[PDB]
């Protein structure tokens, strides 16, 4: 019923980390959550969720080789995952109608649908943004990252996707306050999450257990469930 796309400007902000743990934190709060991994890249949801290879993807479901139920897997903490298999652009050109109904079937199966959009502003990304009602923008406290994020914000507004708020990932807790105001001023939007730089989210990735479960008290984890609370 609630569809949110997580997107960013450049390619290395750490958004997939936020999407995965956000979903796990959301599921831990009792919400029926589903993440559709639209980022056909290495170091994605499968790695961070510590999940084993996923056989059936949407590409299979769109080709009529399988039922959507077969492309929905259960991950850590109860979060569900749906692999796109092929870029959204591809699925969309293959059959626009089918793609929409399948997305509908998915929305039916949950309360919250998170779309891990591909890195930047490619066709597949804008499609992901337009497909959601809300956009969760992820940026780093670096200028380049913040301006690239502004373009993403703009695209969402051009399309009619409402900005849920912006998440600043990997900030040093020292200046935060001034930084937050500064960032909110640059891309005129509200930051609803400040995830401090944390070695633990890197080790979480390397070993396959989301920080939210691996290290519940690390500052990154607490910041993320904090964000899931705001969102839910």
């Amino acid at each position: 019923v609630r569809t949110i796309t997580v997107a960013s400007g450049k390619g290395g902000t750490g958004k997939t980390t936020i999407t995965a743990n956000l979903g796990v934190a959301l599921a831990q709060l009792g919400h029926d959550v589903t993440i559709v991994d639209a980022d056909i890249t290495m170091a994605n949801l499968e790695l961070i969720l510590g999940m084993e290879g996923l056989p059936v993807t949407l590409q299979n479901v769109l080709a009529g080789e399988a039922r959507i139920d077969e492309a929905i897997y259960v991950g850590p903490g109860g979060v569900k995952v749906v692999p796109a298999g092929v870029s959204l652009e591809g699925l969309r050109k293959a059959n626009p109608e089918k793609l929409e109904d399948v997305l509908t079937q998915i929305m039916e199966s949950t309360d919250i649908l998170l779309l891990d959009a591909p890195a930047g502003l490619e066709r597949s990304a804008v499609i992901a943004i337009a497909a959601a009602q809300e956009l969760l923008l992820v940026v780093n406290p670096e200028i380049s990252s913040i301006t690239d994020g502004l373009k993403t914000k703009i695209v969402a507004e051009r399309l009619g996707t409402k900005v849920l708020g912006v998440v600043v990932n990997r900030i040093t807790t020292l200046g935060i306050e001034m930084a937050k105001n500064e960032i909110e001023a640059i891309l005129e939007a509200k930051v609803i999450g400040l995830i401090p730089e944390d070695p633990e989210v890197r080790r979480a990735a390397a070993y396959g257990k989301p920080v939210v479960l691996r290290s519940p008290n690390s500052p990154a984890a607490r910041a993320i469930v904090e964000l899931a609370n705001y969102i839910a």
